[PDB]
C-alpha cells in the first residue's frame, strides 16, 4: 500500500524508458501525497495559474555521481515550481535518509519551503540528511536514470533536453 508513480523520460525529444517510484506514503503521507498528485495532475491548477503537473516539465540540472534535479514546472530552471499545498509547503519529517543511489527527496529553499521539486539520487547523499525531506524511491528503470545522468555535466546543464513526456500513478 505504498503508491507507485512513474516518469515516461525523453531525450532529445525521444523515448528513454520509464523510471517507476514508490512513495512512502506509511512516512510522508503529505509529502507523498503532493508528488503523486504532481504525477497525475488531478489537482488542477496552481498558484501560478498553471496546472499542478510534471507531464511536459524539463529537468533542470542534471550532475553525474550526484543526482537529477526536477520538478521545475513553471519554469523549468529551478526557481520555479508549487505544490498542491500552494508555494510552500512545512518538512513533514527527517526518518528516511539519503542511503544511496535511487533516493527521492525534496528540493528546497531552507527549512519548510518545499514546493515541487525533487531529486533523483545516483550517489549516497548524507550531507543532506535533515535538510530535505525523503519521500521514496525509484524501483523500477535505475538504468534510465543513469542514461539521463550521461547527459548531465558538472554544472548541471544537460546535453539534450531531458523531459518527463508522461507520468502517472499505477
Ligand atoms: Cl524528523
Amino acid at each position: 500500500s505504498r503508491p507507485k508513480v512513474f516518469f515516461d523520460i525523453t531525450i532529445g525529444g525521444s523515448n528513454a524508458g520509464r523510471i517507476v517510484m514508490e512513495l512512502f506514503a506509511d512516512i510522508v503521507p503529505k509529502t507523498a501525497e503532493n508528488f503523486r498528485c504532481l504525477c497525475t495532475g488531478e489537482r488542477g491548477m496552481g498558484r501560478s495559474g498553471k496546472k499542478l503537473h510534471y507531464k511536459g516539465s524539463k529537468f533542470h540540472r542534471v550532475i553525474p555521481n550526484f543526482m537529477l534535479q526536477g520538478g521545475d514546472f513553471t519554469r523549468g530552471n529551478g526557481t520555479g515550481g508549487e505544490s498542491i499545498y500552494g508555494e510552500k509547503f512545512p518538512d513533514e519529517n527527517f526518518q528516511e535518509k539519503h542511503t544511496g543511489p535511487g533516493v527521492l527527496s525534496m528540493a528546497n529553499a531552507g527549512p519548510n519551503t518545499n514546493g515541487s521539486q525533487f531529486f533523483i539520487c545516483t550517489a549516497k547523499t548524507e550531507w543532506l540528511d535533515g535538510k530535505h525531506v525523503v519521500f521514496g524511491r525509484v524501483v523500477e528503470g535505475m538504468n534510465v536514470v543513469k542514461a539521463v545522468e550521461s547527459k548531465g555535466s558538472q554544472s548541471g546543464r544537460t546535453s539534450a533536453d531531458i523531459v518527463i513526456s508522461d507520468c502517472g500513478q499505477l
